[PDB]
């Protein structure tokens, strides 16, 4: 199991089922899973920072990232690979030391280049097949939590200890 | 796949799971799936315009349509076949060259007329049986994206080409 | 058997039991658009539909209006009495009523109607009261399913309304 | 095992763990109407119900009020000590308590109560802490399932209440 010094994640399709609610005025909702917050916990327990890369720019994600003590947030990302480089360079780590989870076309380049790639079970096939680990969960089912636990090797003794 | 020059689509039951959210104050919601934006991508990638027909008329659909850069939007449509037939005429295209995806009663006449008919796995049986291709996904699960990829025969080459 | 009136519960039938609350006193319910056909099948035959619910919301008032439901009763704790009172006013007995419900406040009425329906999602003790098999769960079009079975809605009936 | 108090977590038990955030980040939760019957069975058997939660929302307060929950502790930093604190005030032991929760911060309490439940949706490490089998996931009416098993609710009990 590789050495991971950064954990990065997409939001829609990973922390959610891809759901995007719109009301008659064009306001938007998203639905996260409380199970995913434990992903942050295990990460921080092992001394690893967590970053979010998203193409959108919403208070929804800013707040949720704030709720969960996420270390790095990049919104309005036009090129997720560029986003991860920048952050890696700033952290002084290489892409090989990154575990990233994404679910769609704009996640492909970065997924083909990270140390560990995860893709939820809900995702398109040609993205799915880029996953270097088996994830059973679908987007919004707690797959970010599943991703982190597997990447970090969280066992029973890990659970007991906390 | 037969040759398609226009992809048409219903909303409720296709882009959503049929869900209609009502609150106490007169507001309404729909739940879309980001997954389906890639159906628009692929269509435009293959030079194919996308049109939306819906019986209802909500700002909910108008805004979503603009976000996804949909080419044609027709709301308040009571006769969807009549709507499809007029848009075909303006485009100078035939109905056999149209791919339509729908899920309910008011979609049935048009489904029987297009070149490729798609119906989500969640649709009532009397409509599902009209699909001329097999669709595994349910409404709101990315069935629109699945419809577009199949109808256009999007493959791994098309994927390697964009990344 | 000959049905003259369709009655129905809301939460757990027209929805999956989901009750969305925010922080300000507002609420959601998520209905399914394919259920609106259930009303259509009923009205196409000249049969009214009524709603019996123990909650009282502007949500259901709005949805019932949009759907042109004939009878709406809210804040009902005694559904069996409320149904009989309507039946008396209609000149029918309960043996001519089809009722679909999902919980304890529905138990008495289900044991007494001509045809009782209970969604696949329902608690076992209520599910066993159903006199017809229903495959769908709350919020998945189980009301439409119920209406179609109760009214013997066949492929033949389907071709007719899409003429 | 005789139970004098039932305690429950919210998110992941009364919900599928979904945390809805609106455009400005305000929260909604989806409850299931089926779970209220868990309150009803508790009170039928003369057992008070308590809610423990780390979050503090008006969402939970309104629902608790609506369901006539006996005890409500919010902003709880350690669920076990809050539970200890209430049991001390009521003069009961954790052994006389049944608790259902679903994540890490429930683990310590789950190991202390007389009957522990954990929903089928929960993380493996927490699920194994459950002392009775629960088939339902969070949001599916698993609080109700939990109470009916704990209290040994039989068809006899059901028949008794619908007379
Ligand atoms: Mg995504
Ligand atoms: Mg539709
Ligand atoms: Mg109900
Ligand atoms: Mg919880």
């Amino acid at each position: 199991m590789k050495e991971i010094k950064l954990i990065l994640t997409d939001i829609d399709g990973v922390w959610t089922d891809g759901g995007m609610f719109y009301d008659q005025t064009g306001n938007e909702w998203k639905k996260f899973n409380t199970s995913d917050s434990a992903g942050i916990f295990w990460a921080h327990n092992k001394g690893i920072p967590v970053g979010i890369l998203t193409g959108a720019k919403t208070e929804i994600v800013r707040r949720r990232a704030e709720a969960l003590k996420v270390d790095y947030l990049f919104q309005g990302v036009v090129d997720k690979l560029s986003a991860a480089e920048e952050l890696c360079n700033e952290l002084g780590i290489n892409l090989e030391q990154v575990a990233y989870i994404g679910d769609d076309l704009n996640d492909a380049k970065l997924l083909k280049r990270v140390g560990i790639a995860g893709v939820p079970a809900s995702a398109p096939f040609y993205i799915r097949r880029l996953s270097t680990i088996f994830l059973e969960k679908r987007g919004g089912e707690g797959v970010f939590r599943e991703f982190v636990e597997k990447v970090l090797g969280i066992n029973l003794e890990d659970f007991i200890a906390v």
